[PDB]
């Protein structure tokens, strides 16, 4: 098993739980492939996925080889055998989606991987009935801005009939309008599904920060659009403790986090739509969102206002502004009173997570590049910590886009 | 060939050069650990690394298979049927020098690789020479501040023969000092060569930033203490431009980065002593060497003195602090006239340097969470550049401390 150290403090451990990946990476001896953004790209072997994941329920809740136990692997291989697949329990529903987050590597908030509310919404039956289920979730895991983690969990892929997707890739995101000049006002990550929603109907707007419908798309139906009603889009307008004009850069960002494009595998049934929300670390809207060259790209803007020397790149003004601006997110939440971590306190408890998966599991799996925070790395305890990347499932996996 | 993706450009390369990494890095399908600092850890296999390198030798000057080129071979091939081992030509040791820093995955500089000049100290006996060639080496390298990178190649391993050893990991490095109130005066990175200077005669000072001997090991002799001259010692005095309390912190550092603990491998040929100098990256100082925790750790100095709010993280006191320790950094190496790089100055040549390698040949060994700098990430380019980390030879190796 890998050693595994942590340069701040000289600790040691071995990561036994890697052993255990099933599915593979892109690495090989040869050369490594962890940077890479997207590192992966029927009976006998769904039952060897539903018969480990059944062994993991059932040593969850400390039953393993109880009647129950064999009762449901034997129920499980007698669905699999008259159906070609089988339903989970809402019980099994339940650990499946805590255990998918739980095993994500790239997710640095997995402290909180047991506080997890799983809608069920298996007996969703058209796009009608999950843009209220979505609403529900909305309004469920905003909680007027004391967010609540949740996921809703639409029916399972099954042959003859096409999967449930939500084509959006949160369920909040801003309008980004591909300008005529190959330029974008708004969001450019959402060029595409922006183009998408006018296509099937949208009137558009022209702002920046102009919040997308949903387009949902129930199984061998082209997408169906839906209006997110204003009062369920919790929103924060941007502004700094001490810089009074930053709040005329007239900035705002959104408070739930709503991620409604992966798929959700879980025992070998895969789950196309399973949007899951929690609440934001403020680098991932005041470091990435913002300042990213190819989304908002406010950076220079803003070190032009803080009155910065931008012509020498080693007076720092880059990263100055950028302080400033996560400064200003954080203080803008907090003024608010919506939820959100900083990247400091997110990646401290980060590490009490991983000390906990060592003694749950012997070890857990994490994606270094994506743990380190994209501002401070080092200043984080992550950044000296190594990290093992692997593959378990349950699992919330990229899947391709619907069109 | 591996697909990488720049996610900033949306520019696609493949990397055709992995295909020829000779080594196995410690990946596997089943789990990535690029993370780990330590990935590492007979004539007919001399001799294959032997000719391999003079293939790659003639290639690289357009002689590819000519007359010269079979009758290096044939040279090499008697040598080591005569003595077990054989000697590089000048050339082909500068070649090595250059390719191994080319090809080391870690290097952000790179941009610069051929531009190396190499002292050969292949001749060198006993310590007192390698002492002198060491003094001509900082002398050479530091050149009043206009640093010129440089590598002093002493004897290579062969067997039977001890090695030639510097047991420095720098030939500039701070002492590290401990008491039984349990914490570090100094560098605490320097702590176990420290005892060893001083179990082996030095007697320490009392500073924080006590410029270590130099611990030099002839082949079978013990090492040797040779103090170096301080008027040798380039240093730089912290002061930041606006924070005038900022020089009361008594902070410095050297001018020199001269790496002496690794080893060179060219050709299958083994040189455990050839200590390589560059200069530094503002972030290698202002960011790890002042601010990890496990060294001078002066970040919440720092922010008292800026009197920051210290007592939340969500006030970013430790990235304020940290941004302005660089700008001190920066400030001072250009006010002294001492050559440093900021990061994002470095970031973009390394960009630079990618294109260059893929035109040249088709890829360049990069190690993501190397070349990202520990402040800033996202705000520089490669963070958004996807990399491709794999072991070319000729090549810079970690080794086991000598003693
Ligand atoms: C409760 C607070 C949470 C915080 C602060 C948090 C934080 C984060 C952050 C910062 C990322 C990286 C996102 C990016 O850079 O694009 C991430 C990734 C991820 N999170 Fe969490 N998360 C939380 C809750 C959750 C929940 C409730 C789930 C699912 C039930 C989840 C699943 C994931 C997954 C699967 C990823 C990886 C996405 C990818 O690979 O692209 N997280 N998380
Ligand atoms: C000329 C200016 C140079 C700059 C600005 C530079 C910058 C850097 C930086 C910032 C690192 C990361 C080191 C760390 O974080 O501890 C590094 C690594 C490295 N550099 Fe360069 N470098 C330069 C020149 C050179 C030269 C001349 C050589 C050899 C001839 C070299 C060989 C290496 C190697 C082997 C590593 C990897 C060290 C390791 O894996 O531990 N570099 N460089
Ligand atoms: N898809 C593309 N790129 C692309 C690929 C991958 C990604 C990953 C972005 N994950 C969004 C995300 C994921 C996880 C967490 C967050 N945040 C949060 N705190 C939370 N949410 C939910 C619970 S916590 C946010 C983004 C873009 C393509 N672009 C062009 C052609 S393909
Ligand atoms: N040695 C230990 N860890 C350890 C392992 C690897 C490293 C890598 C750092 N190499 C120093 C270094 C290397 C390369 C570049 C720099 N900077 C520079 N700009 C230049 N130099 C020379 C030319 S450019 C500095 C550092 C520490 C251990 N600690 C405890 C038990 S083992
Ligand atoms: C190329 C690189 O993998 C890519 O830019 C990654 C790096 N680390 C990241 N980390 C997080 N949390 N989110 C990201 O989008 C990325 N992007
Ligand atoms: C654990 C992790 O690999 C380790 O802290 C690495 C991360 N990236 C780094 N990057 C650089 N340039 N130098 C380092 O020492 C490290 N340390
Ligand atoms: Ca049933
Ligand atoms: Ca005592
Ligand atoms: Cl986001
Ligand atoms: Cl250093
Ligand atoms: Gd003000
Ligand atoms: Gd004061
Ligand atoms: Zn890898």
């Amino acid at each position: 098993f890998p050693r595994v150290k942590n340069w701040e403090v000289g600790s040691i451990t071995y990561d036994t739980l890697s052993a255990q990946a099933q599915q593979d990476g892109p690495c090989t001896p040869r050369r490594c492939l962890g940077s890479l953004v997207f590192p992966r790209k029927a009976p006998e072997q769904l039952l060897s996925q539903a018969r480990d994941f059944i062994n993991q329920y059932y040593s969850s809740i400390k039953r393993s080889g109880s009647q129950a136990h064999e009762q449901r692997l034997q129920e499980v291989e007698a669905e699999v055998a008259a159906t070609g697949t089988y339903q989970l329990r809402e019980s099994e529903l339940v650990f499946g989606a805590k255990q998918a987050w739980r095993n994500a590597p790239r997710c640095v908030g997995r402290i909180q991987w047991g506080k997890l509310q799983v809608f069920d919404a298996r007996d969703c039956r058209s796009a009608q009935e999950m843009f209220t289920y979505i609403c529900n979730h909305i309004k469920y895991a905003t909680n007027r801005g004391n967010l609540r983690s949740a996921i809703t969990v639409f029916p399972q892929r099954c042959p003859g009939r096409g999967d449930f997707r939500i084509w959006n890739s949160q369920l909040v995101r801003y309008a980004g309008y591909r300008q005529q000049d190959g330029s974008v006002r708004g969001d450019p990550a959402n060029v595409e599904i922006t183009e998408l929603c006018i296509q099937h109907g949208w009137t558009p707007g022209n702002g920046r920060f102009d919040v997308l419908p949903l387009l949902l798309q129930a199984p061998d139906e082209p997408p169906e659009l839906f209006l997110l009603p204003p009062e369920l889009v919790l929103e924060v307008p941007l502004e700094h403790p001490t810089l009074e004009w930053f709040a005329a850069l007239g900035l705002r960002w959104y408070a739930l986090p709503a991620v409604s494009n992966m798929l959700l595998e879980i025992g070998g049934l895969e789950f196309p739509a399973a949007p899951f929300s929690g609440w934001y670390m403020s680098t991932e809207i005041g470091t990435r969102n913002l300042c990213d060259p190819h989304r908002y790209n406010i950076l220079e803007d803003v070190a032009v206002c803080m009155d910065l020397d931008t012509r020498t790149t080693s007076s720092l003004w880059k990263d100055k502004a950028a302080v400033e601006i996560n400064v200003a997110v954080l203080h803008s939440y907090q003024l608010a009173k919506v939820t959100i971590v900083d990247h400091h306190a997110a990646t401290a408890s980060f590490m009490k997570h991983l000390e906990n998966e060592q003694k749950a599991r012997g070890g857990c799996p994490a994606d270094w590049a994506w743990i380190v925070p994209p501002i401070s790395g080092s200043l984080t305890p992550v950044f000296h910590q190594e990290m093992v990347n692997y593959f378990l499932s349950p699992a919330f996996r990229y899947q391709p886009d619907p069109w």
